[PDB]
């Protein structure tokens, strides 16, 4: 019942998937995009600096999807991280670790283009991941770099996913991910940034994300994210900590589409009650002390 050996090619991989995805009551096409985020994952745990720490740390909905699974994560689309020295390197040492492959995957990425975002000094970059399993194409994956922010890489979480095992492939999987904290300071900047006017904030599915990432905390003191949205904040120099949860009047409809898939999750079931859930998170760690 459980694969002995690993899948031979691409047809028995796919083939294989969609069977797991059924078992479990999943999307089939949201598996194969997160075994083909777990590929290029497990590249990115390849890069270490000279001591042996990770040069790469996942972020966004990819770190999301990693620490709650498939059913309690909202999908998304691309492989977010944040680059832990010299973003330019980055490109070459992913390309060569796909030439050298990971069980039997392979990729070839694009070249990377910059974007830009005002409050960083060094821009972000974008490119695609193309994936080959025994060298016949698997999977598309889009890539997003960034550099360094504050503290926002000084320590990591490593999570793992048994999907590739479920399908033969048992070499164990460990991603290197930033922390808690700083993915709340920083969802927190972009919920309630106001953008040079011609572009528009629509961002409303971070404040599912918000909520999904204040459970994940159960307990904890907050005083390290109290920390990390004050050095985020001060860092992008834009408006100041703490902000307001403001709502706007397109996000209606948006934050109802990033609720799709989670009907068994307690989550604010309009983005008024969204919206003033995170403003209440933003309070809870504004009043944090040491
Ligand atoms: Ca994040
Ligand atoms: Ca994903
Ligand atoms: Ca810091
Ligand atoms: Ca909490
Ligand atoms: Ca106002
Ligand atoms: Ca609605
Ligand atoms: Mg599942
Ligand atoms: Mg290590
Ligand atoms: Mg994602
Ligand atoms: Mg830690
Ligand atoms: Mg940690
Ligand atoms: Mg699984
Ligand atoms: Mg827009
Ligand atoms: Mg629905
Ligand atoms: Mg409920």
């Amino acid at each position: 019942k459980p694969y002995s050996s690993p899948p031979t090619n691409l047809r028995s991989l796919r083939d294989r998937l969609t069977q797991v995805a059924e078992r479990q009551g999943v999307v089939f096409g949201r598996l194969q995009r997160h075994v083909a985020m777990i590929v290029v994952a497990q590249f990115a745990a390849t890069l270490t600096d000279d001591t042996g720490a990770p040069l790469l740390l996942v972020k966004g909905g990819s770190s999301l999807e990693l620490r709650r699974g498939i059913p309690d994560s909202r999908t998304a689309k691309d492989f977010d991280t944040v680059a832990r020295r010299d973003i330019e390197l980055i490109h070459e040492q992913l390309a060569d670790a796909g030439e050298t492959g990971w069980e039997g995957f392979t990729a070839i990425f694009t070249a990377p283009e910059e974007i830009d975002v005002p409050g960083m000094p060094v821009k972000p970059r974008r490119f695609t991941a193309k994936l080959s399993y025994r060298g016949r194409a698997f999977a598309t994956v889009p890539i997003e770099v960034s550099s360094v922010e504050a503290g926002n890489a000084d320590q990591f979480d490593t999570l793992t996913s048994d999907a590739l095992g479920l399908v033969g492939v048992p070499a164990a999987v460990a991603v290197p991910c930033m922390t808690i904290p700083w993915q709340i300071a920083q969802k927190l900047h972009a919920v309630t940034a106001v953008l040079e006017e011609p572009k528009v904030n629509d961002r409303a599915h971070d404040l599912v994300d918000l909520q999904l990432l204040e459970g994940l905390l159960l307990d904890a003191d907050l005083m390290p994210t109290r920390s990390a949205c004050i050095a985020i904040f001060e860092a992008r120099a834009q408006h100041p900590w703490p902000p307001r949860v403001a709502t706007l009047p397109h996000w209606p409809l948006i934050y109802a589409g990033a609720l799709e898939g989670l009907d068994h999750l307690e989550l604010a079931r309009t983005v008024d009650a969204a919206a003033q859930a995170v403003q209440r998170f933003v309070a809870r760690i504004d009043r944090a002390t040491k």
